[PDB]
This record gives structure tokens, C-alpha cells and sequence, in this order.
């Protein structure tokens, strides 16, 4: 692995303090500006729901990626998530909700096996089934959300292909004639340190650069710096134009 | 049907001329600005590296969307194609020998059988195996196009559905916040009349686009008309911002 300590004035520009890591598969080497942060493991939140999608459908909770979840009718905070979803909206909306009962359908048993399946994190799953990623016992590092995502790339992960490829789709967050971004946010907010992250990778005509990211984020008015610093990076990098 | 003479602005601005196809799938309903000219029937060229994908994939003929297929060593006018590829950027830059050779190895008895099965065109092959989407026989027309593109978006063509899912993958061509595109381009030279495509379709939230388009191409000048011309219509109809 490299240090870059003079990268951490990407996240000091914003009086904060956090973590980006990069990983070129090509060349197979690994870059941060603070190896002890990037082994520092976190709630994952609402990156939890790549894991979660891939369960629910090898599992066949969720059939594919038309099928509709529908509201319960009952009003939350975010106006996004009352109305009807499927697997592409849940996703790129983060509908906490739709997620929540997948989790329940699954069970404590089937969820607990997977993800020690799949190396996650600490493969631990303590407190309610139904919140266990948000204020549970649960947690994860940004060198173990690398580690998980390349098997995902590879279709190397104990689920079907048709599963891996799913979620793939699932996960699409921007395209153009450069590049292609497949990610995902998150926002820890139950439970202290609050933190934001984004994770995924960016695909080339010829490599690939996984990454993964997460920054203090005591209020909600910073979330729009978790794809700021990591396209910042990424420029300075000369990865992306 | 439903014709739109108004998007024939569009066109005249650049003194051209040519048709556009929409289909509104949540409606069922169609829309173009020449209903004569959606009927009409011309060389697919370059797009019919959609089906020569599913097809070449679905016997194995490619592999995966990784496997690198070599340069033959022939330098041929465009620069992009003297160089080693996989099926995801030779989509992105058309690359005709790759294409070419998947062709050969498929062969005329099981393509012909292909091609009835999809209700491709007028399924006549006639020409040489290893060019016959430039130069032989093969005709379709916008609005035919219109019809096998929404047999694959809903995964209903006689392949399997990974076959399928894998083509859609190496579609993607734009995506942002509020759209996805997958699509292919063409460019038919050597038999006229000469003129340019743009097939595919745009994803929202809640509904999807199918669009075809083509229109003259005496020059290589106007290769970008393709896309600018149908974005115009997209904008005017308010399905993208
Ligand atoms: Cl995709």
C-alpha cells in the first residue's frame, strides 16, 4: 500500500477529517492518504444495500428488478420513499423501508451465513434484524469495502451470477464517452462518529480503479462533499478528465 | 400511430433530412414526424452488432464480456480498430473486423436461423457471410427496430437471459440523475442511399423511451446529427431535460 499524507488537504479545504482509497486492478497496488483511517472500520449503512440486494435475490425474496414494492402508506420524514418501488429506484432513492423487509424475509440464520460467505466486514450481525446496519453491531473498513467489491467485479462472490450481475445494473450512478461509475452513498446517523461514504469503482477502456470513501459528517448540509472529494482525487490523479 | 410534423424542424435546420421513431412503453403508443419514411427499409450497418452479440454469445463464440479478441495486424483507416479488444469497446467504437470475424464463426446456417427467430427485418442474409449487414441483402426499418429492441429490453428474444443482460450492459452509452441511455450507433457507406442510425432507448424512474432514428449521410461531417437531432426531440417532448 502508498501513503499520501499530503492528500489530506482535500478533507482539512472542508474542516473535516476522513479517508479515500484507491485501488488500481492492473497494476494491483493501493493508495490512501492515511493507512490507520483506512483500516478503521464503520457502520456500513445504507452501502449495506449492496450485500443485502445480492441476498434477497439469490434467495428469491426479490424476483428481479422490475418487481414492485409497494407503500405501506404509512408517512416518513423523506418524500422519496412514500410511493411504490423496485429494485433500481430503491436503490438510487436509498429506501430504508423496502430494505428493512427484505432483511426480515431473509432471517437472522440465512443473512448470518451469507455474510460470513462473503468475508464482510466483521460478519457480525448483532442487534435488531431490521436495523442491524444502521445502529447495530455491524462494521467495515474502506480497505474491506474494497476487498468485497473486487469479488463483486469478478463475479467471484458465493451467490449466482445472474445475482451479481443484478446488482451490478442496480448500482449504475453515471456514464459518459470517459467513464463509467457504479457506487453507491451512505449516511451513518444513529450512532457516533456520524459519517458519510461512497464506494465503488470506475470503469476504463482498458483498467479498472476501485474506491472507497468516508468523511465526518456531523449534519446533513455536507452530504454533497462524499462525491466532491472523491471526483477531486480522482482529477488529481488524472484518472478521470 | 401518430405523426408529429413539427419535429421536422429539427431536421431542416441542418438542411438534411431523415425520420425519428418514439414508442411510449407505459402507454403503448407511438409517435413519429414521417410515417412513410418509419416503414421504409435500409442496410442496419452498425447496429446489428446488437443481435450479431446476443447471437455470437449465446454459442459461446464470445465467451464473456472480458474475453480480448487480437488485432489481426491489418492497419485499416480508423485508428480505433488496429488494436486489441473486448466486446464492451468494440460496441463503444464500432470496431467492424471483431465483428466480422465472430461472424465467420457463427456461420450462415445457424445466423439465418438466428434471425427468423428474432423477426429481424426481412431475415435474408444474401452476400458474403463476413459483410452482409454492409453489403447484402439484410433489410429493417425504423419502425422494425422499434419492435426487436423491445423484445430485448424485456428479455423475450429465443436466447437466454444472460445473453441478453450482457448485450444491455455493453449498450450503456450515457446516465445521470434523471436518465439512462443504451443504444447503438450506425453508419452505412457502401451501398446508398448513404445515411446514419441511432437506436436504443432512455430509462426514467417510471417509464421508457424506445427510440430509432435515421436520416442522409453524403459526409462524414454530420456523423454527429445523430444524436444531437434526436436529444432535440427528447428536450421538445420534455422526456429529458
Ligand atoms: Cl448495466
Amino acid at each position: 500500500w502508498q501513503e499520501n499524507k499530503s492528500w489530506n488537504a482535500h478533507f482539512s479545504e472542508h474542516k473535516t477529517q476522513g479517508v479515500v482509497v484507491l485501488w488500481n486492478e492492473n497494476t494491483q497496488q493501493g493508495f490512501t492518504n492515511d493507512l490507520k483511517r483506512a483500516n478503521q472500520a464503520f457502520l456500513p449503512a445504507s452501502t449495506f444495500k449492496i450485500p443485502n440486494s445480492l441476498i434477497a435475490l439469490d434467495l428469491g425474496v426479490v424476483k428481479d428488478e422490475h418487481q414492485v414494492f409497494k407503500w405501506d402508506g404509512q408517512t416518513r420524514d423523506i418524500a422519496a420513499w412514500n410511493r411504490d418501488h423496485d429494485l433500481i429506484t430503491a436503490m438510487k432513492y436509498s429506501v430504508v423501508p423496502v430494505y428493512q423487509e427484505f432483511a426480515r424475509q431473509i432471517g437472522e440464520a440465512r443473512m448470518s451465513k451469507m455474510l460470513h460467505a462473503f468475508d464482510y466486514g466483521n460478519e457480525d450481525i448483532s442487534g435488531n434484524l431490521d436495523s442491524f446496519w444502521l445502529d447495530g453491531g455491524i462494521r467495515i473498513s474502506a480497505t474491506q469495502q474494497i476487498a468485497f467489491l473486487r469479488k463483486l467485479y469478478h463475479n467471484k462472490l458465493h451467490v449466482s451470477e445472474r445475482s451479481q450481475r443484478i446488482v451490478k445494473q442496480a448500482m449504475l450512478t453515471e456514464a459518459n464517452a470517459d467513464y463509467i461509475i457504479r457506487a453507491k452513498t451512505g449516511y451513518s446517523v444513529r450512532i457516533e462518529p456520524k459519517i458519510g461514504w461512497w464506494v465503488g469503482w470506475i470503469e476504463l477502456d482498458d483498467n479498472v480503479w476501485f474506491f472507497a470513501t468516508n468523511m465526518d459528517m456531523p449534519t446533513a448540509e455536507g452530504l454533497g462533499l462524499r462525491q466532491t472529494i472523491t471526483k477531486a482525487v480522482l482529477k488529481q490523479e488524472k484518472i478521470i478528465p
